[PDB]
């Protein structure tokens, strides 16, 4: 019922905005849909990406500065570069190998994986391609508090080491893009099957998110954190108080985020809630930015406006598409030299300097 | 041919100002004046003042909070408040227990240390009062590299956990009182018994600030950051790009201050100062605040702004100012309770809560 793509490769990345037309051409076309659409008419994903261009960065000479480094840490994790694996259901929608690609992809770059409790392939499959390497688990929180409890049992057995609370898909986004294509999961998600009760085969998002939880709140927080004994992270804040209605409630890390466009329509792009959300948080926590980062100039913007880390999103999965973990790995080789570019151009010897980067203020915008 | 004060009692602080009235009726003249003066006519020091203004707080009701926790840690010093003392010269001007008492109440209340390189007290008579109590040494920048090698190597054997390397009196400034009352120090500098060639008591305060380094450079910074095997603050900064030229030449704290307004003169008022050097800073080093701070209120605007802590300096002093005498436990007590009121006023448990304050802009100013 569903072909994904199975071909294993590198591919050479020249922008990552060039690889959503080449995964077009080779997923299936309700697959791809589901992974490149957006709320309404997509204008704010058009603002995440636009964002970028509202801060400017300066280029600065005599530096004293020669083969930047791209490391950093994050909750006592050393990683290659300043940026995560996002959390996304259905990798077996861009490709065969599924979750599992993915996560080779992300541990042989030396980076976190994040595993979505949408995920199509187990907990065995993806730590088979993990081979120890760093995890965080998304919860799509049950309704059934047992349920919670044995879902981050099973995370933190396979060897989680953060919570990752997604709070911002209570309901689906208006994604007219899988209403127009009616489309449905051609396969199971083992991790979340237990309070579908039937299959997520052949089910909608809609029906899906309708069986997570909806009426989460900071209890749910607190209760994660107590249950888990790991740092718990919230994700899908944009406004500065819910950062400190979170911190206050017990979580460990802010994760910026709008879902990538794919819920709430006619809101900001993410880079632009980022700045009020780090001074609010004000160091107390660490900060994940993610939605719509493309290039190397935007980890880099991220880090001066105050997140430790971004996550990546669809630019891996459409290297996955083509070219399952090998082209995934591209992906994330390509940010990893792209940003360090930028880092010689800006005068940033190491990622705690790009921290310290003034940008320039564009109030024209993107088209200037 | 000094009488300062040495009774020792506990004082009812109702608040700090009036303590600076407080003393002289025993409490010499010069030695007060050196002590509350500023240079020019004060404007500065009275903008360090007339800053808190800018920026109110809130009242945030039913947050949920009871007992706040002033608790907080500082480079691995679990300390009772957020704050420490600062280094102040020549304790012995406001009473003859000098620097050892200072010492005894910072170390009773559980709190930080700074030794300033001109403490009329030995560290031995220093080291009686802390009692094991944590301590930071102030140094000043010799032209002579052995004398940085010297006073690095004190600090380290008399136990100092950082170095404070004040940047900002390579000169002194314009302190009228200290020029009307020809104000010469009435004893030594015993800890740099190593620079002075001839003699201290014959060098009245232009001569000492001379016989130090004018021609600080960044590789000082990176050459204390070496020798001292200590992080280093860099104390006196003010603007943002020093923070960050601090930063990359190794520093591992800022130290935002003007010297009590006993500097450069028709500068900003310190407060003002902090938010563009914490939004620079951007979380990569501690920051402490110091140059006005006289109340709970302060303290908390000043976390509120980017500060991990406050440095207090002149109400701590107070042993010696116009009327009759009050400075010390005391003074800290009140910090700390005055700190305790602003926190159950503003919705804060705790240190961390303070550091997600908005603040109210006051555009007026003082006036209002
Ligand atoms: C196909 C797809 C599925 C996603 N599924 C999830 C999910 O299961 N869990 C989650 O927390 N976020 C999910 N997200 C959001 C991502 O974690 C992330 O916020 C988003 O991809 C970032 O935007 P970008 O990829 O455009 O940069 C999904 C996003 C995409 C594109
Ligand atoms: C009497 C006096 C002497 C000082 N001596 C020193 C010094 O030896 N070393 C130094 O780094 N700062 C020195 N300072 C500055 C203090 O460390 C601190 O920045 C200042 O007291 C803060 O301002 P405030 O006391 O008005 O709040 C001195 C300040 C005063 C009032």
């Amino acid at each position: 019922e569903y072909n994904a793509p199975s071909e294993i490769k590198y591919i050479d990345v020249v922008n990552t905005y060039d690889l959503e037309e080449e995964a077009s051409k080779v997923v299936p076309h309700g697959g791809f849909n589901y992974i490149a659409g957006a709320s309404g008419d997509e204008w704010t994903k058009r603002a995440n990406d636009r964002a970028w261009k509202h801060k400017l960065l300066y280029p600065r000479l005599a530096q004293d500065v020669e083969a930047p480094d791209t490391s950093t840490e994050i909750l006592g994790h050393k990683i290659k570069a300043p940026f995560i694996m996002a959390p996304i259901a259905a990798h077996g929608l861009a490709h065969t190998t599924k979750e599992a690609g993915t996560a080779r992809a992300v541990s042989e770059f030396g980076t976190i994986m994040s595993i979505s409790a949408y995920s199509g392939a187990t907990f065995e499959e993806i730590s088979e391609g993990l081979n120890g390497g760093p995890r965080w688990f998304q919860i799509y929180m049950a309704k059934d508090d047992q349920q919670n409890r044995d879902i981050l049992d099973e995370a933190k057995s396979d060897g989680a080491t953060a919570i990752i609370l997604t709070a911002d898909s209570t309901v689906s986004g208006n994604r007219d893009r899988d209403v127009k294509n009616k489309f449905v999961y051609p396969f199971g998600m083992p991790i979340v099957q237990r309070y579908l009760r039937g299959t997520a085969e052949g089910m909608s998002l809609n029906n899906i998110y309708g069986a997570s939880k909806q009426k989460i709140s900071p209890r749910d927080i607190e209760e994660i954190a107590a249950h888990s004994g790991l740092p718990v992270f919230v994700k899908g804040i944009q406004h500065p108080e819910d950062a400190d209605m979170a911190i206050k409630r017990g979580a460990s890390g802010i994760w910026v985020s709008n879902h990538g466009a794919r819920q709430l329509y006619e809101a900001p792009g993410s880079f632009d809630t980022l700045p009020a959300i780090a001074e609010r948080v004000n160091k107390r926590v660490p900060i994940v930015f993610d939605s719509g980062v493309r290039r190397g100039e935007h980890v880099a913007k991220a880090l001066a406006s105050g997140a430790d880390v971004v996550a990546l999103g669809r630019p891996v999965l459409f290297g996955l598409a083509l070219g399952g973990w090998q082209g995934a790995y591209s992906v994330l080789d390509y940010f990893q030299k792209d940003l360090t570019r930028v880092m010689q151009l800006t005068g940033s010897q190491n990622v705690e300097d790009l921290k310290g980067l003034d940008l320039f203020d564009n109030p024209y915008g993107y088209e200037y």
